[PDB]
């Protein structure tokens, strides 16, 4: 439902609209579309976005994603209770 333009960092809608991710969404975004179906853990998804030196609240991850789904509601993201989120 949508296209996902990586070397401009932007994305499409069907209708064309362009979606304004940020950095982070985006990377999260990318985190999810190649890897469909993986269970990804809040913390993996931290280290993936925020890095190894990050030590605060795991909510932060949460409220990402949020924001991604908010912007981009036809994506099939899932979230798995007590765990992280998943990509179908």
């Amino acid at each position: 439902s949508y296209r996902v333009a990586e070397d401009a960092r932007e994305v499409y809608d069907e209708n064309g609209n362009i979606i304004n991710l940020t950095s982070k969404e985006f990377d999260l975004l990318l985190l999810f579309i190649h890897h469909k179906g993986h269970p990804y853990s809040r913390e993996d998804i931290l280290l993936k976005v925020w890095g190894h030196d990050y030590f605060g609240t795991d909510r932060v991850v949460d409220d990402l994603v949020r924001r991604l789904r908010r912007k981009m509601p036809e994506l099939k993201v899932e979230t798995i209770y007590g765990f992280g989120y998943r990509m179908m």
